[PDB]
Parts: structure tokens; C-alpha cells; sequence
């Protein structure tokens, strides 16, 4: 799980194309162990951005998006994050 950066091309208006899970748990999770809260790749659009640059899969661990953190963000924050404008996107993954 080697932590890398990688710089993906996308339309300027377009997103990711990536479904994400994780994040901060509620009341079935445990709070003495906070660890388990990462944020992760559910699913990768073929047509997307991700999907047409090949590299990321689901599984990987989404550490950072556009250099900002992830932790503690709420789902639609880091779904916002990966559907920022520009016609490159990063993202912060193991």
C-alpha cells in the first residue's frame, strides 16, 4: 500500500467519476479506535476521468484530494472535493 499522488486529467466541469465509502462512523462504530474510518474507492466510473486514466481501482484508500484531507470530512464534502474544477484532479491514495 505504497502511498503515491497521482495528477488525473478530466474536463474542466467533469468529476472524478469515482463512488467513494468510509468515513466517520456513528453508533455501530467505536470511538476508542478511530482507525477504521478511512475513506475508500466503492466504485470507478469506465467512462469517467478516473476510468479512462486506468490507474486507480476500487479498494484503494483515499488519503487526499486536491492536497486537502479527507479525515473527518462528511461523505458529500468528499464527493464536492472530487468534482472541483480544473482540468487535472489530485488525489492522495494507498
Amino acid at each position: 500500500h505504497m502511498l503515491r499522488e497521482l495528477c488525473i486529467q478530466k474536463a474542466p466541469g467533469e468529476g472524478l467519476g469515482i463512488s467513494i465509502r468510509g468515513g466517520a462512523r456513528g453508533h455501530a462504530g467505536n470511538p476508542r479506535d478511530p482507525t477504521d474510518e478511512g475513506i475508500f474507492i466503492s466504485k470507478v466510473s469506465p467512462t469517467g476521468a478516473a476510468g479512462r486514466d486506468g490507474r486507480l481501482r476500487v479498494g484503494l484508500r483515499l488519503l487526499e484530494v486536491n492536497q486537502q484531507s479527507l479525515l473527518g470530512l462528511t461523505h458529500g464534502e468528499a464527493v464536492q472535493l472530487l468534482r472541483s474544477v480544473g482540468d487535472t484532479l489530485t488525489v492522495l491514495v494507498c
